[PDB]
């Protein structure tokens, strides 16, 4: 594998005229009002969410990743893929590393590192995982999370899917309710996945929905100057040694690889073109373990 | 059946003495501080909700009640032993009348009534009938059930169960959008239930829980010269005939109801369990 920065620039330059990055990766103060009302991506129209004084107070005054620049990025998806393979120092000597869905490190970081610069966040985490903060140690354990994240950027896509709406007002109330406390900078998407999807569409990448790996090889593709992804691997074996993996690094031992997605996905299409993508020299695939 | 004034009034005072009606009505502005942890009367301790400026926003500066004085009061519970009864008429022509979880009356006027001074709100509501505001038509049918309110009191009791929590942020983030669109005065109880209890555990009533009826009724006794109860009847069959009634109207609760009608035989109140006309 060699990098070929040329054909990368050129595929930063061809996704810049398709989709704004530095102003897609999060609404800020001055672009919503109060009381606008929100759609979503991925629901029925009917379906809205209006803008409380609140919501905007959380939002960015600039985009976050204005004028910045990080020279070599890693982008962790979450495949099976990585357990056994010690990536862990590699991904975190990276200038940057982004990760997807809030996903654990602590009983993995061998695998896969320790370092988040930014981690995405579907506001249903609270829901699956923390109770709705309805608990005192439910937020307990929000905040314990947080504060790990130092000042790292959770990405907050709150605009994707209408199942989100009731869980956002009581990360927004936690947000407004602890301001100050934490050094995590908040980040919150808009509509922006039919922008990002004219990108992937001329590349012949169509499925209904765009996972989160490629959102963020998107969003990376701007600000980045080398990305190394490590985790894109959608099948149950490992290339190499041709034994079983799950799903995920951090499902046990022992678990059966089962798709998370049918229909709305294309993750193997998604795969096939990165993989691609990987030998024109555009982005370095990790498929085995590191040295 | 005949009022006893004199009882009456013995009892209006032995409620004062134990519960502050007119402060534990509503929170204030000035009794929450932003940012406090609320607990729930009837959960576990480590349910916690915290007040938010928004919310404090929509408490009333001064307890609604304060000073208030009305002559014949409805309380209006929900039960099916209404329908039928024709008792609508009878109600309007109190002076204040307390309905019970935001109870529809349009459709069932002539047996319940269609004037309002108060109604009572669980959040859940929101839940079970406006599907939590989600769509553009939820949340109109929501303003336009507010707006048929004009000014009456609801009266919003959001710290007794925890399960209120979530839709609670809903709610009132629904009122802060329309901040001044509505005339509906908002009142939100805060931890009252255990000084509530007090004077009705020396009447011998001690469930788990006290209905809203009978909140209702205590709330009462602070701003009304005489109540008539309505609604009161919480049984599957029908007290004369023994046929099925439905458990709600627009479809320890016996030990409640009857002490109701110790009360309505010592003259307290009327409890009405027949037709008006
Ligand atoms: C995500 O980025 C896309 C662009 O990739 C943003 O859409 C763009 O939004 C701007 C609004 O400033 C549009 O500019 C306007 O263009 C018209 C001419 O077509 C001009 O008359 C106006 O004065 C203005 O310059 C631009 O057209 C539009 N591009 C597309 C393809 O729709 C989008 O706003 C971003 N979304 C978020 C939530 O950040
Ligand atoms: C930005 O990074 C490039 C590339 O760095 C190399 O590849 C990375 C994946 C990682 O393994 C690095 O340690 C490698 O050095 C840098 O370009 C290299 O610069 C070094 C040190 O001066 C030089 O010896 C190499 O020949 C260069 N390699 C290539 C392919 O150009 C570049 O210097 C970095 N710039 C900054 C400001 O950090
Ligand atoms: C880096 O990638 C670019 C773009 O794909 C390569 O440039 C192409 O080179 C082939 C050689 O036959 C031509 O057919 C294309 O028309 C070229 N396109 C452009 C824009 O130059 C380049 O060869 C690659 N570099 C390395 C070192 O492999
Ligand atoms: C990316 O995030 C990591 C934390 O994951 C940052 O690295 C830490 O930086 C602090 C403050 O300088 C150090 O004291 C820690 O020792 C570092 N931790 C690790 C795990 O490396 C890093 O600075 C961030 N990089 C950015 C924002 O470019
Ligand atoms: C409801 O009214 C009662 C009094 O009937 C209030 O109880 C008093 O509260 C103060 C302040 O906490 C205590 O110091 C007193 O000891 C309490 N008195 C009694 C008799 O218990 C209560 O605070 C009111 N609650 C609300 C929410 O309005
Ligand atoms: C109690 O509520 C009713 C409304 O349900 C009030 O009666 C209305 O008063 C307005 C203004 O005078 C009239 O235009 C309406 O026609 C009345 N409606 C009905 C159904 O009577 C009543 O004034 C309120 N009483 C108190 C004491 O506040
Ligand atoms: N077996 C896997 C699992 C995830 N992935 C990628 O890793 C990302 C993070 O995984 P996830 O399961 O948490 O992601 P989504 O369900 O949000 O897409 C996905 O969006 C994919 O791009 C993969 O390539 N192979
Ligand atoms: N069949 C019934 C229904 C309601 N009720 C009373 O009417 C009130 C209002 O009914 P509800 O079922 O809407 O009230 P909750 O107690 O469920 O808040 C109850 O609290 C009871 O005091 C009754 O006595 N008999
Ligand atoms: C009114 O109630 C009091 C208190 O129990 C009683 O002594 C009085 O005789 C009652 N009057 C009636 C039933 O007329
Ligand atoms: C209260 O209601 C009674 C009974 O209808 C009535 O006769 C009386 O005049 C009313 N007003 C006052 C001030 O008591």
């Amino acid at each position: 594998w060699k990098f070929n920065r040329t054909a990368f620039l050129h595929q930063r330059q061809e996704i810049l005229q398709h989709v704004d990055v530095i102003k897609n990766f999060s609404l800020t103060k001055n672009s919503v009002r109060i009381g606008q009302l929100m759609h979503y991506d991925y629901s029925s129209h009917k379906y809205v969410f209006s803008i409380s004084n609140n919501f905007r107070s959380l939002l960015p005054d600039v985009s976050p990743i204005m004028n910045k620049h990080y020279n070599i990025c890693a982008v962790v998806g979450n495949s099976g893929i990585l357990t056994g393979s010690q990536c862990g120092q590699e991904i975190d000597k990276s200038d940057f590393v982004f990760r997807c869905n809030f996903a654990p490190t602590e009983a993995f970081q061998r695998d896969v590192g320790r370092k988040t610069n930014l981690t995405t966040f579907n506001p249903s985490i609270l829901e699956k995982y923390y109770n709705n903060l309805l608990t005192i140690q439910d937020r307990n354990n929000f905040f314990l999370s947080l504060k790990k994240l130092d000042g790292a950027i959770l990405w907050i896509p709150a605009f994707f899917f209408h199942t989100s709406a009731t869980v956002t007002r009581t990360l927004v109330d936690f947000f407004v309710e602890h301001r100050g406390q934490l050094k995590v900078q908040l980040a919150w998407p808009g509509n922006i996945m039919q922008h990002v999807n004219r990108y992937w569409k001329n590349k012949h990448l169509s499925p209904k929905r765009l996972s989160t790996g490629i959102l963020m090889y998107t969003l990376a593709s701007a600000i980045c100057e080398e990305i190394h992804l490590y985790g894109f691997w959608p099948f149950g074996f490992d290339p190499n040694t041709r034994e079983d993996l799950p799903y995920h690094y951090y499902d046990k031992k022992g678990t059966k690889f089962t798709t998370k997605w049918q229909e709305s996905h294309q993750l193997p299409a998604e795969f096939q073109l990165l993989y691609r993508m990987h030998g024109e020299g555009l982005t370095k695939l990790t498929l085995s373990h590191c040295a």
